[PDB]
């Protein structure tokens, strides 16, 4: 029963990953050959880097990194509803039902499980602040300390309306445009705006000019013998120097005094460069090197033979501060576009790359709410809403297709379970209460697992957009139909 | 028994196989030591990339290499109808029939076989466009998926009629003829007809002109020290950009200004050409480079030192478009022939090949369908047809042939039951409702597998083309008889 | 898949049986751990002393029996039959047929075919001596040499006929009724009517009267100290002598001159028995003493003391013939009723149990003809009829019992394929044969495996009764439904 | 049973730790294969220099580093109020 195994092991993910779901979501230790050790609670690290031998759990991979790619967030959601998708068709397979079936009532019951998300979901317009805010506590949750959850939201709200390009309604706040720099120890309050792209190296030489207001600032990315008479080493050398003297002169007569090169230097390079007083940052990457040519203004000149004063970019300021222990150069004032990478400060590295996840995702999160302008309650309240609904399709239609929408309900119905579970509830009894509470008429009660206890989840705060709930049922029913769909492993040839 | 090894080895492919017969097929998962997985149901690419240790079985590629050679469509049923030929074989085996008295019964059997084919085809003209978009719909079916099967037959059939270059009735509709690109994520809309071979490659330099209208495009393929004074190297440097100066300035005399080369570049390479505004695209395959060489105009030139104002192409438009995530030139305005890439977008990978090998079995179909003009009613109806037409034969033969046509008859009727099957209804009792059905004089009832039920193949849509099933029989049919002539494995001494 | 091992094991004791089926029936060789050795190819013995370990194998012992008790011949057709019924029913589940479903296919296929067995049956009547003749030879067929068959039948027939005891229309031409005894060497010639049970026991002493004409015979069956004087021995020994005097006296009042009892003897008890001429046999068992009770008249006396000379019996002549190599008493003239043993002459022991077996088997067959008068063509022919009359049926009726049936149909069609297979001939080519012939509208053609050809088995003389046939089909249908209706193997509690 | 086994693992550092808190600290002795042996009693070397292949207690590295970092002083105190915290 290889449909079995691949089952077994689609279910052993999903059990893996089900503990994760929610802001009590106890996180997971990834450990490999090399010893290095990250805790993460995030599905989508947990997805990404584990090992996975068995190739029906491979594919799972791909249904993360789709997830990731249209919506950013739901990866956990995803894999916990295909493995309560996949227990339920199990379930109907014993019974005697065959798979196409179960197929073709999981694509009719998600058909309307997404029609039914499109009316219960709630509108928000973009300047309601208290939603907004609410959207992004709901999705910051699950990762940060429960200290600083309010400033990280004001924050990022705070930049996401400043930082609001107005491109036709559809704002760019992309995840590379918010300005935050990466530091052990302080806080989390240096996410501020500060228009430069801030680079983690301290300057090559002392002397160099820490401060520069309005400098000239450039962008490069190239890395900067036989003897016959005794001279001749000392002629090579000179000719060596003549030709350097030469580039960095016409460099000059452009203008540039702030420079940051992708490629390494030499100690004589440098010295020669601070002779005149020109920063050089080394071993700058290709995504960060491209980003820092954005915002400064200067394009990237591989052959800087044909470098201009109008290939030259500008900056209001330049300046080396000793926050922290680490040494930096905080560049600010690139005043092209607004440009950055996701590097964010903590406690202990744990705790930074935590926090740099959380941060991203909050972004995505707002980003989409002030996209599609939809926002579906959250803590398990959509969920039981559509199962609601669902149960009364199951109602309306009849035959053995009723049972596989009957289990799709029940498969959507286990991620209140699980939310539940995680918070220190007792599953059934609530989400009992749940189910009776949502008889009732009204739409918003969840589980708030900071509280610990059920409540109306819009009066509390906990709201997750629509799309990114959609986005879960329509990967979470893409990841158990194409598991269903196979038959038997077999080995296939190897391409030489 | 080494017969019975090799029809142990055969029917284990046939059973393999059997389960992706129909628009139910249940999918197979490709997995190599590599540990690279592609999901597959057209039957073509499990028989051509499956390790197969056994000599017998390894003859199945080559029976599955000529169906697609000749047809292009039909593999799965050609494997399963001659698992089901060598069952009933081996059912008369051990009877006491001898080998050579099954083989000549199967011999006359496919030759009615053939004849019944050709009586009970219903024609088609080629203006009936539902009949057309029917043909479509059927061989379409089986990898696509549910929502976007009217749409993707809508273009096949648009393009089949735009681009039908009426070569004397024989529309010459290949399958590098029709424009599409590929892509991850967006949608199936994106197949429209673009007059020019599009490259999945970013332009070299930022400035190369991106929009060239009616620009003079050329084709190339070619790849585009001993130093005793300190000046040398710098001479020998001064005279390479000297001929390189020469060479272009003898290319741009003919005016060329668009260029896809076959091989690589280098950073001053493409920039000199950016100097003067040249587009080069590199590593372009042999294939790709002939088909862009036959859109464009420009023959290939090895020896470039050659070229004329004579031997450029020209094209109607050049365009950099940032279309979904990738950037591409989207090459618009080849005007000579009709040529591109089997290039197909999708969400993902996987489904990207899906649908890429769903639109190419779409075009063979309509090709054939349109070159023949001869069409049978698919779902299993014409197997069931042909086989109580071969029972009337039986009843008219006598002698120890009849039992061999019976058995031909039986394995053909195997069809039907696997497509049941799959289909998920029960296969006797659906069996014996065809052939009562067919008892009662009308020949299209067959079975449609997205209704799920036994109804008329003809107003469901459900038509295959007379020369495909034609071909699955004969390739079957010649697979059992030439795995029944063997008798025994020995080892056969090595070419040196 | 215990109904699997259960078919399994069925079809191991049918393929053993199969192969004397028939006159040329290879004997089957019965070896026991006591290392004697018994040749049969009467499938009665074979089915009876054969060991058996598996349960469901263990039934066709009380198949057999229950065969044997009604019919008296035709328990390998039956074993056969059921045989090729659990073949088709096992390829039957294979393609997924439910039992159920086939037990009532069988059911009806053998109601059908006892109908359609009635109507084919040529009528008889019992003063036709070429058909009595042809059915004893018929029956006889199998185990008998082929130098003796028409002697052999004719003793059957002239027996049969003089010991005609009109019961009101039903012979009791029992089995216990035909006068012959057994001996080494010499022939089957002596199989006369010798009218009386004759005892194979040597007279006791010399001088006993070996002739006595109007013989007084007599029937019994009970079996013919403390010490203080010198002489007290000695009156003991007296008065048992004297007691023994009083009651052999009482004996001689009424008559008593020979004696057959059931117990040991003495040599003073033989002496004084044959002082006044007195025949006395010893060991007789329980059957053969009853047998001469009723044979002779003299009724069985356990309480000799109320002997009279009304209870003796008369017999015409007591003679002891030195026959052969044994001496024995030829005990002729029994008057009162036709009572014999089963004991029958040949050359050595394994032809006189062969003979033996076929001769019984010869009255049971003459017996059942003059009773029921009715008699079908043996040889397959009446197998053949009865399949195609069942594919009529199958014709008439439409569903997945068509399918059951035309398995019964094959089924039955099994037997004269091994009766041709046991002959010589290749199966597959007589089978058409048949088939061919039956289609022609004569119905007698079967197959002579005398002669080994296909021939009308009217005019070979080769006709079987056809309530032996009936029963065998319904035998047949018993052990095949009743071994499907079984699941699995549990262990059962022993009875204390 | 996984968390009871980094409990146990954070147990196990906690106890071989206890005993070096206070003015009588018995010390540690840290012996590798090369052979070279120092002895200490300051919380922080024995958290620095030892060998440790279970994660959860791998983690507790971090720990001491992020005590030495902020504090400079109080590492041992630091781990057995974590033994103690999660014995509880
Ligand atoms: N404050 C909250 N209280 C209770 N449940 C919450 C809260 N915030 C989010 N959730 C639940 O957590 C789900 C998202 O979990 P999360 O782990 O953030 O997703 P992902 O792992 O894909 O980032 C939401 O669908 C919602 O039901
Ligand atoms: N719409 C349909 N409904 C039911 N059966 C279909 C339908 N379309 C095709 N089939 C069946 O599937 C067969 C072709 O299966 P397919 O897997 O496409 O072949 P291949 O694997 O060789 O491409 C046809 O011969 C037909 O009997
Ligand atoms: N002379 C014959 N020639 C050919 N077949 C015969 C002949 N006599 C009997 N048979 C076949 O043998 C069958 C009976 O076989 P037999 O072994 O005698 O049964 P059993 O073992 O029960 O006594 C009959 O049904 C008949 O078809
Ligand atoms: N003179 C003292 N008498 C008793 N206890 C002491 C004394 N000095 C320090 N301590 C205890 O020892 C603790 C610090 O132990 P120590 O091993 O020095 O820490 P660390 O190993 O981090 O340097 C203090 O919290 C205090 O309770
Ligand atoms: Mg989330
Ligand atoms: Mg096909
Ligand atoms: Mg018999
Ligand atoms: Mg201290």
């Amino acid at each position: 029963d290889a449909r079995k195994n691949n089952i077994a092991a689609a279910r052993a993910i999903a059990d893996m990953v089900k503990t994760t779901l929610g802001p009590r979501g106890m996180n997971k230790m990834l450990v490999n050959s090399l010893g290095d050790v990250t805790i993460t609670n995030d599905g989508a690290t947990i997805l990404e880097e584990m090992d996975i031998e068995h190739p029906a759990a491979k594919m799972l991979k791909e249904v993360a990194k789709a997830q990731e790619e249209e919506a950013g967030d739901g990866t956990t959601t995803a894999v916990v509803l295909a493995g309560a998708l996949l227990e339920e068709a199990e379930k109907l397979i014993e019974q005697g039902i065959h798979p196409t079936t179960i197929i073709k009532g999981y694509r009719k019951a998600v058909d309307k499980a997404l029609e039914v998300l499109e009316e219960v979901a709630i509108p928000v317009d973009p300047d309601d602040e208290e939603t907004l805010k609410a959207v992004a506590r709901t999705a910051m949750t699950g990762k940060a300390s429960e200290e600083n959850r309010e400033e990280i939201a004001d924050l990022v709200v705070e930049a996401v309306l400043s930082l609001a390009e107005d491109g036709g309604g559809k704002y760019r706040v992309d995840l590379d445009n918010i300005k935050i720099e990466k530091q052990t120890g302080g806080g989390a309050s240096d996410t501020e705006l500060i228009e430069g792209v801030v680079l983690d190296k301290e300057p090559v030489h002392e002397d160099m000019p820490k401060k520069l207001e309005n400098a000239k600032v450039a962008v490069l990315d190239a890395p900067i013998i036989s003897i016959s008479s005794p001279e001749q080493f000392q002629a090579f050398l000179d000719q060596e120097e003549k030709q350097l003297r030469e580039m960095v002169d016409k460099i000059v007569d452009t203008g540039a005094n702030v420079v940051f090169c992708e490629k390494g230097i030499d100690d004589q390079v440098e010295h020669m460069l601070a002779k005149k007083g020109i920063l050089a940052v080394r071993r700058v990457k290709k995504d960060d090197l491209e980003k820092i040519a954005k915002a400064t203004g200067a394009r990237v000149v591989s052959n800087i033979d044909e470098l201009t004063p109008e290939d030259l970019g500008h900056a209001g300021l330049v300046e080396q501060r000793k926050k922290g222990e680490d040494r930096m150069v905080f560049v600010s004032g690139c005043k092209n576009e607004p440009v950055a990478t996701i590097l964010i400060r903590a406690a202990t590295e744990h705790v930074v790359e935590e926090l740099e996840r959380a941060i991203d995702d909050a972004l995505n999160a707002v980003k989409a709410a002030i996209k599609d302008g939809k926002v579906v309650p959250g803590g398990g309240a959509a969920e039981v809403a559509v199962a609601r609904k669902l149960r009364e399709y199951a109602k309306s239609l009849s035959g053995k297709e009723q049972l596989a929408i009957e289990a799709f309900a029940d498969a959507l119905e286990e991620i209140p379970r699980t939310l539940a579970e995680n918070a220190g509830l007792d599953p059934i009894d609530t989400l009992v209460q749940l189910r009776a509470a949502h008889e009732e008429g009204d739409k918003n009660i969840g589980i708030d697992c900071l509280t610990g206890e059920v409540a109306d989840m819009l009066e509390a705060g906990v709201i997750d957009p629509a799309a990114v709930k959609k986005q879960a049922i329509k990967s979470a029913t893409e990841a158990a139909t194409m598991i269903l769909r196979i038959d038997d492993i077999i080995p296939a040839k190897a391409p030489t």
